[PDB]
Parts: structure tokens; sequence; C-alpha cells
């Protein structure tokens, strides 16, 4: 069974109210779930993230994993200084100049895919996905290529896998230390050492070139460089690299193996996602930039896809002082957990919430307000948000003009939790060519 902890957090907001106390962290932590504390406390600078919950993303088994880089740097001014450099990079001629990469890796995808479109043979999509979105930000972040794709680079996708598992049971045992074996722990620490050596050498190669006085376009590597320039330490600039190198593709990975998974059951919605691909770019090899704009049921599915399988649950921020939340008062020093999980499954925000509906995102819909933030929300909200709704739109535009895909009898709707939400069983799938 497929049920992951926010199905029990889900289960307790909507027995239990709006603020419920928890007790599965460091400390009593309280899970906050109406729409106005949302916006109270996402959209304000006041609050920041709790040190202590982004902990476990810090170091990892002793080991040194995302540090404190982007994401889990809690401290305001520290992040700030962080956040302005790296921002030039996620700028909108910064991003229509990653369209060539999002092409080509979309391109090779699908004929890989149309190489095993008999009918017959059974492809793990989430794998698939995962392989392409390793590929795209390689190339669009740090000018490298992995070429996963194209079956290279296995030890690389093999230390990820070990590091994310790892993630998974970091948090946990539990008394289940004694079955679980050194061979996971140390495999784990190698892992992680693995994925910052990657760093370094990817920062030596840029360095190398650099050096050379040879021309590199700006990029989300020279911004992470450029935010580490007087440090005395390339410590904190390897944060940032290993921080880019997973975020960067594991949540767009699972995010497109979701839609993919869903869609395997919706017919329907399947016949009007090809009939609007058939009428924004035909049969068309490259999409531009003007085109992802007019892909807006595409656009829907997606955000109806990231209502039910927000890869990214949520988040949270620490409340200092005791405050009073929905009538009930929360003491000082409690760390607040946010979760776009749980309100997107309540019937509260969403009438016959696990109906997927694509039409709850149609032009004229209110928009949700404050009951849904699949890249959350105010100023710790994702950087990557248009990067990633860019090359996902590449990737399920190239699909929908080429593929139908069918689920192999046996293969589970569910989820699990890693780093994030992503499906339980891999995706797979026998497909045949558009047509057939
Ligand atoms: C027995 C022991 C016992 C005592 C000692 O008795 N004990 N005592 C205490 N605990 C304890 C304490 C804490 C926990 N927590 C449970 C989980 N928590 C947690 C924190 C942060 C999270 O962030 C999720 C990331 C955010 O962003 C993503 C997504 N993304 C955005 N853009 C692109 N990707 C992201 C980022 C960067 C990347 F590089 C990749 C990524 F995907 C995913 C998620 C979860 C904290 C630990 C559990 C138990 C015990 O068990
Ligand atoms: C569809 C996939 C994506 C989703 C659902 C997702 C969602 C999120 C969410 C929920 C936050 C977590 C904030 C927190 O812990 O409170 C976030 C932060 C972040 N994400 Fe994304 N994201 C995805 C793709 C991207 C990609 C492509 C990148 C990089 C190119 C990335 C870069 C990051 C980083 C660096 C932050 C931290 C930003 C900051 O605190 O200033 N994400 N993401």
């Amino acid at each position: 069974g497929g049920r992951v902890l926010q199905d029990v957090f889900l289960d307790w907001a909507k027995k239990y109210g709006p603020v419920v106390r928890v007790n599965v962290f460091h400390k009593t932590s309280v899970i906050v779930t109406s729409p106005e504390s949302v916006k109270k406390f996402l959209m304000s600078t006041k609050y920041n993230k709790d040190s202590k919950m982004y902990r476990a993303l810090q170091t990892v088994f002793g080991e040194r994993l995302f540090g404190q880089g982007l994401v889990s740097e809690c401290n305001y001014e520290r992040w700030h200084k962080q956040r302005r450099v790296i921002d030039l990079a996620f700028s909108r001629s910064s991003l229509v100049s990653l369209m060539e990469t999002f092409n080509e890796k979309a391109e090779q995808l699908v004929e890989i895919l149309e190489a095993k479109a008999d009918g017959q043979t059974p492809v793990s999509m989430q794998d698939m996905l995962t392989y392409t979105a390793m590929d795209i930000l390689a190339k669009a972040a740090f000018g490298m290529e992995t070429s996963m794709l194209l079956g290279a680079q296995k030890p690389l996708s093999q230390a990820v896998k070990l590091m994310l598992e790892g993630i998974t049971a970091s948090r946990n045992t539990l008394a289940k230390f004694l079955p679980g074996k050194r061979k996971q722990l140390r495999e784990v620490r190698e892992s992680i050492r693995f994925l910052r050596q990657v760093g370094r050498d990817w920062v030596q190669r840029r360095r190398e070139a650099l050096k050379r006085g040879e021309e590199v376009p700006a990029d989300i590597l020279t911004q992470i460089l450029k935010a580490e320039e007087g440090a005395q330490d390339d410590e904190g600039l390897l944060d940032n690299f290993v921080t880019f190198f997973i975020a960067g593709h594991e949540t767009s990975a699972n995010h497109l193996a979701f839609t993919v998974m869903e869609l395997s059951r919706q017919p329907e919605i399947v016949a009007r996602l090809q009939a609007e691909v058939d009428e924004v770019i035909g049969s068309k090899r490259y999409l531009d930039f003007e085109d992802l704009g007019r892909l807006q049921y595409l656009s829907q599915v997606l955000k109806e896809s990231l209502r039910l399988y927000p890869p990214a649950w949520g988040t949270f921020r620490l409340l200092e002082e005791e405050t009073l939340i929905d009538g009930v008062r929360v003491p000082g020093n409690t760390p607040l957990l946010f979760s776009t999980y749980v309100m997107g499954r309540m019937d509260t925000y969403f009438e016959d919430p696990l109906t997927f509906n694509p039409d709850r995102f149609g032009p004229g819909a209110p928009k949700p307000r404050f009951t849904y933030f699949p890249f959350s929300l105010g100023h710790r909200s994702c950087i990557g948000q248009q990067f990633a709704q860019m090359e996902v739109k590449v990737v399920m535009a190239k699909l929908l003009q080429r593929l139908e895909f069918r689920l192999v009898p046996g293969q589970r709707f569910g989820l699990q939790e890693q780093a994030t939400l992503k499906p339980l069983d891999p995706v797979l799938c026998t497909l045949r060519p558009r047509g057939w």
C-alpha cells in the first residue's frame, strides 16, 4: 500500500480542524491548514524556515549533502545574498535560451521510446523521465552532458538513487537500525561523496575553460560561483552545486512521472491534449517559447497533476513568538508545517477532491486562494518554477505529439516518499505510435 505520512496528516486535518499538533519531528510542531494562515506566514519575510527542520537536508548520515545551499539556508540575510545573485540565472532571456536544450533532450527521449513502441516492451517511464530531466539539468545549468538517456553515467545515477533512499531512512529508524545493514549506511555516505566530487570536477572543468580565456555563456553555475566569490572554501559552492543538481531534476522527474501515470487512465483528457498539440505545433519538431504559452489545456492538466501529486508537498516556518492561529494559542518556538498535498485533498477547498479534473484551472475559474502551492509561496518559493514549467511542457508536448502509453497491468497508482513524493511503482508502460 502506497500511503505516505502526508496521508495521515490529511486524515488529521479533516478530523481535527486547521491547527493540529504532531509529534513525528524534533518537536511538537503544528500543521497549519487554513488558507488565511498560509497567506499570513508564507507571504511575509517576517517568518523564516526552521533551521532544525532543514538540518535533515544540510547533512545526511554525518555527510554534507545540501549544506547551506539555496534551499536549506534558513537565515534570511545569508539567504537573500545568495538569492539576489542566483536570480540572474532565471531571467526571461536566461530561460528562453534553454529552449534548445529542452527541445534536444525531449526529442531524444521520444526517439528512444518510438524505438521501443511495439506495444509489448515494458518501459519504466519513471526511469526514462528521470534520465531526461537529468540530461536537461546538467546541460542547462552546468554546461555538461550526462547522456543518461544514452546509457551513460550509470554510477552517477546510482549515487543519486542511493542518496535519495538514504534520505528516506535518515528520517526514520526507529528500531529498524539492527535489520537495515551497515551496507546501506556506507553506500549512502559513498553516494553523497560521489555527488560532491562530481561538483568538484565540474567546477574544475569550468574554471579550466575560463582560464584558457574561453567564452562561457551565463549559467546557473556562473551564478553559483559568483555567489561564492570571497569565500575561504569551495564548500558553500558545492552545497549549491548538489542542491541544484538534485532539485533541478528530481522533482521535475516526479512531476512528469505522476502526470504520465495519471494520464494512462484519462482517455478523454488525453484526446483533448492530442487535439491541442495538433493545432498549436502540428507535427513540427522544435517548440518555440511562444508555442508554450498556447498549450493552455496542457497547462491545466499539469496544474491539476500538481494539486493531487505535488512532489514537494510543503514547507516549514519557525513561529518565534506565541501567536494565536485560527483560535488556537500556539506557543513561541514552534515549527509550523504547511502542506499543499493536504489542502489539495480537502473537500473544504476542492469539490470532489479525488477526481482529476483539469477544468478546475480553466480560464475564468477563480484561481485557488492559498489552497494550492506546489512551488510554495512568498520569498522562499521555488526559484526554478518557470524553468520547470517550461521543460515539463516541452517533454509532455512531444510525448503527446508522437506516442500513446498503456500502463502495464499490476502497476499501482500509489505514492512513496523519498526526498519528495513520487510514484510507488516505476511507471511501467508499453508504447505505440500515435494512431495505433
Ligand atoms: C529516533 C529518532 C528520533 C529521536 C532521536 O528520538 N527523532 N528525532 C527527531 N526525528 C525526526 C526529525 C525530523 C524529521 N523530519 C522529517 C522530514 N523533514 C523534512 C525536511 C525538509 C524537507 O524538505 C523537502 C525538500 C525541499 O525541497 C525539495 C523539493 N524541491 C524544490 N525544488 C526542487 N525540489 C528539494 C530540495 C533540494 C534538493 F536538492 C532536492 C529536493 F528534492 C525537497 C522535507 C522533509 C525533516 C526531518 C523526522 C524525524 C526523529 O526521527
Ligand atoms: C515541477 C518541479 C518542481 C516543483 C514542484 C518544485 C517545488 C518547489 C517548492 C515547493 C519549493 C520548496 C521550498 C521549501 O522548502 O519551503 C522549491 C524551492 C526551490 N526549488 Fe523548486 N520545484 C521544482 C523544480 C525546480 C527546479 C527545476 C529547480 C532548479 C532549476 C528547483 C530549484 C529550487 C531551489 C533552489 C529552491 C529554493 C529557492 C529558495 O529558497 O530561494 N526547483 N521548489
